[PDB]
């Protein structure tokens, strides 16, 4: 009964918050879409079009164009893959390793700001569930 | 220790808004078209112009984020960013049944994963939940 409510309003309320947080991208020429793919790209390492086409759950021909369109603003390189496969790596440059680790600086400035409008029992509580979240999704099969 | 906070609960948010994305059932919406029908689903018609602000996309991209639902059948019609400016943009019933879909989907998963908990965890996340919508100034 309230078991399913509070499974709407916690997805909800992740769904929205993870939102804005997403729109934390400083003004830059990249989509939403691009940034996810070298998030990803910049966490996990090169890799083939094919996987990261995978780890974002996307079809190869719209993830080839996104990696086309990062290569082009150079945030993104590539490079024959050792192997032959034959096909090409694709890893974060250093604009594009310094484009993700300022996109989560930019996150977390803004969750500050709306933080601190709470008061410290209320804090208290969103670092347990913090805590809680993460684990949730560590356990996930 | 409140840098801490805002590190950790933007990361687990993240990371988990990413594994109920996972769970959107299959089929012929892009997480950006996805996102559109949504908002205009769940907030109402919009113009194509307003519907870009909200989603703070660029017009020219929402233009063809629109014409695709169009195509699709999820959204009413693609008025002309000049042309029709002033013309409002909804979702068909289709479009509103996939939006309705996806979240069950969300929801249903994040159920199965807040059973392995207990009681006292199931507390927080709900008080939890409620701060978090307070945070995107979105509360009732």
């Amino acid at each position: 009964d309230s078991d399913a409510r509070l499974a709407s309003d916690l997805s909800l309320a992740v769904m929205r918050l993870s939102r804005q947080l997403r729109f934390r991208n400083p003004s830059s020429p990249v989509s939403l879409s691009q940034l996810s793919a070298l998030t990803t790209l910049a966490n996990e390492g090169a890799m083939t079009p094919g996987a990261l086409a995978i780890r974002e759950r996307v079809r190869p021909p719209s993830m080839t164009r996104v990696i086309a369109s990062l290569a082009d603003m150079g945030f993104v390189d590539r490079a024959p893959h050792p192997i032959d496969g034959r096909q090409v790596l694709v890893s974060v440059s250093e604009s594009g390793a310094e484009l993700v680790k300022a996109a989560r600086r930019a996150r977390q400035e803004w969750l500050a700001e709306r933080l601190a409008t709470l008061n410290r029992s209320e804090r208290d509580i969103l670092r347990s569930a913090a805590d809680l979240m993460l684990a949730l999704v560590d356990e996930s099969p």
